[PDB]
RNA sequence: GGCGCGCGCC
RNA sequence: GGCGCGCGCC
RNA sequence: GGCGCGCGCC
RNA sequence: GGCGCGCGCC
RNA sequence: GGCGCGCGCC
RNA sequence: GGCGCGCGCC
RNA sequence: GGCGCGCGCC
RNA sequence: GGCGCGCGCC
């Protein structure tokens, strides 16, 4: 069978219009004309809302400081990238040799969607149903396991621990503005690298003191 | 009438659940339990495909590029609170005195369309059409007009030429890394006031240094 | 948009 | 032959 | 009319 | 560079 | 969570 | 009496 | 078992 | 502070 009925198989859905497929499929390297940015664009907001949706119903915890740190992560390129797997995405993509990659396979991931949203005649109960069908299960159980993206102070750490089997050391250089408004000023150090941090909580501080230390040591 | 009663005539649409629409309307300073922050979480997902699916279907230009500028606009504070109004939210909020600001009018904005889909049984076609219905018009005029986040270099020239009639400079500072990805360095200079700024291009260099000038001058 | 330039990838 | 990143001139 | 900033198209 | 839209200052 | 502290707002 | 921001101790 | 980081609850 | 979940190093 033709590769766009290979898709439409993996997805349980068929096109009326082939061609809003194929866009979703096409890069614009591949084409300068009709490729998937417009549907990336559209099918960001579709995803994100149907990840959400799911996300509010089925976490344990409903608070914003849960659910957002859950969010981040369901909506981030690497998740994307395994549900694409699911589909083979990979091969379906119209795209110049060299070019390909994760940003790209979510990218198209999102199109399509976008696409079958538009193609069902702009249903977006039928397709989210489509997409749950699909993902739902793994959606649970990255909420069940609490996938998060690693912060920069554990980040951090295991480079330090792995490249030297050390922890960096943070430390307060000041404190400014009002009492209920503080403003934090935290170092870094590992090594003779270091780096600054600001924030309104120590926490914060040493987080963004982490961040930069991390981008510090990347490039030496 | 009751309160609930206004709104749901102002919002064309009565619920069924009317601890929903309640609880849409209140602040975590009216009530530790039952306020509207899962439901801002929700809204804020659902609101956003809403508008960047309309923006999609009417904006004159389709590429990302033209795109994103709008939809930063579209899914502001600033925004929301505009299209609030119509429904004079402020009045039906549930919030201890003193606290209320746009952020809140924009959560609450937020809460109560995640209220009305779960309301509707989930039904995102329906509630998609009831947001069109109020709010579709102000929506297109906003993108005719072009509406748009004033910039960074567009803001500090209007400040600079109102409390100096003069304009700041930008220099180019240096330049590293391959040349075909270049770093650059400029800086953004009024009176005595200097500010760095780094980026891909001259142009990000230059929003930077002058989004870092605008606040050391709001600051001093 | 036109005329060019440096760099990189196929 | 085709793309990409940046820059300059009109 | 001038100076300048942002964006679109050519 | 040109033209267009938006805006600031004169 | 408990026991406290500085500050701010009603 | 009620909240908020930050910090400390267990 | 130890050290440490993040998050949740009490 | 305790307990829980995740992880790094020993």
């Amino acid at each position: 069978m033709k590769m766009l009925e290979q898709l439409e198989k993996k997805l349980g859905y068929t096109f009326k219009d082939k061609s809003l497929l194929e866009k979703a499929l096409t890069h614009v390297s591949y084409s300068k004309k009709e490729h998937y940015e417009t549907l990336e664009f559209l099918g960001d907001a579709l995803v994100n809302f149907f990840i959400v949706d799911l996300l509010v119903q089925y976490s344990p915890n409903k608070r914003e400081g849960f659910l957002s740190p859950l969010k981040a992560y369901l909506i981030s390129e690497e998740f994307f990238n395994l549900l694409a797997q699911k589909l083979e995405l990979h091969k379906f993509i119209r795209i110049k040799r060299g070019k390909i990659n994760e940003t790209i396979i979510g990218d198209v991931f999102k199109a399509l969607w976008a696409a079958v949203y538009i193609d069902s005649g702009r249903d977006a109960n039928f397709t989210r149903e489509l997409f749950y069908k699909l993902f739902k299960e793994d959606i649970l159980s990255a909420i069940k396991e609490g996938r998060v993206k690693k912060d920069y102070k554990t980040i951090l750490q295991e480079i330090t621990q792995k490249r030297w089997k050390e922890r960096p050391e943070y430390r307060l250089i000041s404190v400014e503005g009002p009492h209920h408004k503080k403003k934090f000023i935290v170092e870094a150090k590992i090594k003779e690298y270091r780096t600054l941090g600001e924030g309104k909580s120590k926490k914060e501080a040493e987080q963004r003191a982490a961040e930069e230390l991390i981008k510090l040591l990347e490039e030496s």
